[PDB]
């Protein structure tokens, strides 16, 4: 009656990115997991919009301060109701989403959400501090999310998996797959500038030599809430003339080799060549 | 540790607020209601913890970004960790605070008597950014949503854990009748003490009383700015208490009193126990 | 000597936004209402001058906080003069336009200027504190601004007209097209975006269905005095999918087809076709 | 009705700064001057009413931005309706003001008179804005054009509504060089009050004394700033106090004083009036 | 060892901007001037080093809170280290200039370069405090810094010249000549808009007529520490339609019939015909 | 003159700072040093003003955009003439200094002696802008790059004009230790009295003490606005108090008053001079 309302007041900065354009490499990847687990069409659906809304808070919680447009006529959910309203819809729109898991233990399930925000916590105590990561714990923040968001899923579909399955001979291969999965995605997608940071970024800052010039436009940006378009330009010609995305090159080539042998090892375990994942991870390139 | 030290940070803006003296109301009313329950001890604590953490993080999440000092010494949490650290603490709080309540334990009740909160706020929220004054029968509404269900869920859980000798199903009614008004009597007085986000007084000057340009146009201009200074708000306070608004708060106070004390006398009577602890918490209560 | 001087100082910012085009309606209006009351050209020039200053005044009054520039290179008055002077000097200039329009009673003429006051205060009063006006009070307002402007016009007019004009069979008729056309005028002239307002966005705020999107940005441009590009673009996409712009185009129909009627019923009181003013209404179209 | 309530949303800003307290010495020039003129009772009125919304009117039109609070539970206009109503507002009530002035009258006349308030107006701010400090012959002649004015407006109302039995051919040029000169007293007198926009003091010391840079650097950061904070006023004040150009300005109202005086004295024996009450309020605009 | 990457941070700002393109016109004259004097190749490669890091010092202290991005990818040096960083680097760089000037008395040079900082001296002064420059002020603001500059330039070169040149028949008119180059110079330049000023906008204001709208924009900048675009096209096109760029056109000529004289007199003085010299004044026109 | 005016244009903003009371210390320590080196009165007295421009120049340099007063009627330089006027007056200031060095003296030595202050700065501006707290060992070697250096120079000077009886080569390596360590306690002791840019008590605890979650947030919040209010400041200070990292300044202060000391008697015995006024300016010095 009127508590439609309500709800339509509660929902309403989520149904705004949630209309976004996904770019869902998420659900291709729960797509390629399917083919080898054959979940039924209804399960995984309903855990793709479990994890979709999870997606989506994150997003909500990441970006209630960002004043730059999403689209055209679309500015940030930010510049429409306002911080507040964005945090409150996000949080809530969370706690939903596990209430919507709980149909598919519940400590265990609360555990993995929570280690979300460990990530999360991370990388928003490096940014506000200004920490530059090493690469090593640019790869514990990126399992600890990213990864994670994707283990999540992993273990929702393995849970409902088809029961000529051998689940427990095949759990150990798919969650390493899936954390070194997560991990191609990110540095890929960190690398489709040039997440707050890259892997050439971070390595270049750690491995050698003074760049003064590099340390001090950071700097700025930290104390700015963000740099301008010119500083990035800045960053990434710096960046480019180090080589330094040859590092990234470099890493990415042995990421796929390492993901190439999970595959076969689990193509194997099961009698399931999986073309679908291996063609997601040819795209997860450069 | 490593991770010990990145449970360190994920904490830190909550410890930070954890550390400051608390209202007391709360658990005055949970010491107050287990004087019927006479649950366990070391389970009242937990509750008590739990609900604790759960009205701790919402203060985070709804102060992550006003600028004024909370003490001398202590700024706000905001200005200490920034407002993204505070709301991502905050976040991960509550659904700590989840993980808590099922330990001692329904899934999808719990879920839902949480959910709740953030329904009563969006609300809250809704209408201070789009300027619309609530309504008294919508300022209830919203208390019942929010201090009304933060103490509702606290009953709950204490009538779950209930020495086996207190009828639970003949009380059940009537005590979430009494907490409801109870909230309602705790959130009326709250605003109250804090006029001299809103106030009965505020509200019903609004609606049932006759055109005040000046009151109208400085609350825009403090909801454009984010907030009055303190001459505004003086000068809000100067237009309340001219009008003798302050009277109408006083009357429904009285009224609520009445009924409360009404609710007690029916559970003191449908139990053997009187409680002078319930009683008193509610004449402290006053306006 | 340096009074001129004085003069020139107080006058600057008037001179200015006099110097731009003014896409003249009015005068237009003017022409054509004296194709009946065959005013002598001397008297329509001072008539027109004096509504002109008046309507420049209007203008110096509304636009002395905006920053926006008018012009390739020219800025807005309040970013040449600052607020203090151009509202100083709107303020003489209104007071110097009563005193030019005392040539052509006075209580009747102070009461006539002053509505227009009382409707700028309405339109201000309901932008400061958020309220959307209803189609009701939006006429209302026109009928004291824009379409009070135009029958100041026209009673002046009136008072000056050719002897073998009967004043007393046309007065009722000529008022009440003045008032219907500043009200097209208007409605015309906020739809040419897509005033602060519009026909579309009030219907469509007032007649059916919730729009939590919408209320949410109007409330944050309102905090931000003014919304940017990015949020106007989402407010008019709002509009164009909700047909919205249809309900103006019906009122604007219906209302070319009373003031059809009206000015043939004063080209039958008198014996003249006004070609012109039916011209004028013609291009005042959706 | 819904007129009404119109008609209370215009004046609204206009009934704000009405209930301020007001200076009284226009109030006190104009029953002093009717000690000679003997208007009804309730002619002056109206005048008084009248020249009250002109200087009422004035204040809101230049008052429009400024943020400090008039008094502690009195936020300026502005922060109250915003610049963009409390200029509507003020630009109505000078037209208001205007209708009622020709209300108990030539029209031309009347409209000259209102009109050198904001040539005057349109100097000082001209001035400001673009870092002109006035020699002491602009101050004066701004002065002139706008409180001298204001007090030449209810002069000339006065005097056209003055008891039958008076001559107003014989007092009119020694009247209207009386209004002047008291209205440049009161306003020297009342910048200087406000120094321990002008002032006397500051005008001489920047013309006629040689080279202060940090006066002048300090005086440019406020203009371009909007104002000058308190330390810096303190700062403009200090260096006043140790060039003992305080002393001109008691100079120049001394010799005033003599002037006007002597004005008195030469319409109390024209008429047959002595007038202490103009005496008085001469004397009390001390330096 | 650890002191390598001290230098290194203090003198970071200065690299930043010292690899900006210079467009030597100062490098052009003094090889002009050397055409004369014969300074052996190795002097005056260290007075150009000499003087180029006192004219970038001058950059950095006039542009140290300057926003606006120099290059494509290359903000301000402020937008980089900051105002106090920048400051100071400035600072050490002019006194480390003195020193290396040193190698080729000790009060006199130390004089030379403090010359300089009364120049900007009143040229920050007039700018703090809205005084526009007469044509006789801003010449002598020109004198004591750009002007100045490409003296201390050409007193060095004196100083190391060829044994086989006159120094005393030549000191003459060889500073009469670099003080009307430099005004030349500095007009020329000004000029390439259309320093904080030019010659036309200077005249204009205080030539002959009101211009209260040009009077107005210029106090709403220096509130604002600078004009927008807007405001410039808008002083540029007030400037172009009262033909005050023909003033700057007359002054030049005449300015370079000065300056073609001293050349020749110098030419003559020596017997050594300079077209580079007379090439560079040519190439300073209009 | 019209160069005089010119004169006053440049030197404004030096005279404006240059009038604040000073703090004595490199006055007095002079006037102790030279109870040893007996320099004639006329050069001592060119060696002090010749440093005070040196350290007057520096606060210019550093102060040229923060917004806090000095007094009551003294604004900031920054906030009378701008950050560009002061920022150029201290430059020319510091070169104008140098010039006076060389008028009562090698060229490069003393150029290289006003340097290493610039470096000393850079390090101290980088690190702050970067959001890097010093170590123990980094914010000595500043130390000596500054304070200690401003010391020093004042230090060689002394001895370039002492008296031909003392043996200058048989006291340099011990002044110029003396000098180094005064420094630095006098820079120690100053931020300590500041506590309660840096501090040695800060130092420590963020380095050889275990994580401070809200003070490593509270200076990342202050280092990206500029710098904290009062609140964040008493923060701080209440952290260090309960830490008793101020204990440990007290044993760096307490040894290094027993190195001092030590080098005192060196140099009280390397000459036959006993100097009761630097062991009092050793023994003021305290934490």
């Amino acid at each position: 009656d009127h508590i439609f309302f309500e709800k339509a007041v509660l929902e309403a900065p989520y149904d705004y990115i949630a209309s976004m354009p996904s770019k869902g490499v998420r659900d291709q990847f729960i797509d390629a997991l399917n083919d080898w687990l054959r979940v039924p069409d209804v399960k995984v659906g309903k855990i793709k919009d479990a994890v979709r809304v999870l997606h989506n808070s994150s997003l909500l919680l990441d970006d209630f301060q960002d004043n730059s447009p999403l689209r055209r006529g679309k500015p940030s959910t930010h510049n429409i109701f306002g911080s507040a309203q964005t945090v409150n819809t996000a949080t809530y729109s969370i706690i939903k989403a596990i209430g919507q898991i709980m149909e598919f233990s519940v400590q265990e399930v609360m555990n993995s959400i929570m280690i979300l925000f460990q990530g999360q916590a991370m990388d928003l105590f490096w940014t506000y501090n200004g920490h530059v990561p090493s690469e090593e714990e640019y790869y514990r923040m990126i399992d600890q999310k990213t990864g994670q968001l994707f283990s999540i899923a992993t273990s929702l579909l393995l849970n409902a998996a088809d029961n000529e399955i051998p689940r427990t001979k095949i759990q150990s291969c798919l969650h390493r797959l899936t954390r070194l999965l997560g991990r191609c995605f990110q540095i890929r997608d960190d690398y489709q500038n040039l997440g707050k940071w890259s892997l050439a970024l971070i390595h270049m800052i750690h491995k050698q030599r003074s760049h003064m010039a590099l340390l001090n436009v950071l700097s700025t940006g930290r104390k700015h809430g963000g740099m301008t378009l010119e500083q990035k330009q800045f960053v990434l010609d710096i960046i480019e003339e180090e080589k330094s995305l040859d590092y990234t090159r470099s890493v990415m080539m042995d990421l796929h080799v390492q993901l190439r042998a999970e595959i076969g090892r689990i193509e194997i375990l099961l009698d399931s060549p999986n073309p679908a994942m291996r063609l997601l991870l040819e795209l997860l390139r450069v």
